[PDB]
């Protein structure tokens, strides 16, 4: 893999940040996370969602470095959205989420899920730990 450097700009949600990579403003999904969503039309919020962007943006705002790696497969997706793990301060905001039971592993596509069982690992815990999405 390699780890490069990115700038924050934005964190729109739980799994999505944006952010200034080779000096250009891009939109960054998550790579292998699913939270909870704030908005979605046919929905409203959904429990956890909340407090899963909450999370993230801390995370992402209180780095006095971000840093983004992108997987061995193909780094953008459909809607254009850069496919990728982020690290706040070097520690894994994709695995954070899970640690903590704000975020369930989903979406593996092969060959882009090189962390798949490192976060596969984590959820497991959190569910041993009756925390937040598992409690
Ligand atoms: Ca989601």
């Amino acid at each position: 893999l390699h780890k490069e450097p990115a700038t924050l700009i934005k964190a729109i949600d739980g799994e999505t940040v944006k952010l200034m990579y080779k000096g250009q403003p891009m939109t960054f999904r998550l790579l292998l996370v699913d939270t909870p969503e704030t908005k979605h039309p046919k929905k409203g919020v959904e429990k956890y969602g909340p407090e899963a962007s909450a999370f993230t943006k801390k995370m992402v705002e209180n780095a006095k470095k971000i840093e983004v790696e992108f997987d061995k497969g193909q780094r953008t997706d459909k809607y254009g959205r850069g496919l990728a793990y982020i690290y706040a301060d070097g520690k894994m905001v994709n695995e954070a989420l899970v640690r903590q039971g704000l975020a369930k592993v989903a979406y593996v596509y092969k060959p882009n899920n090189t962390h798949e069982q490192h976060l596969r690992k984590s959820e497991a815990q959190a569910k041993k730990e009756k925390l937040n999405i598992w409690s």
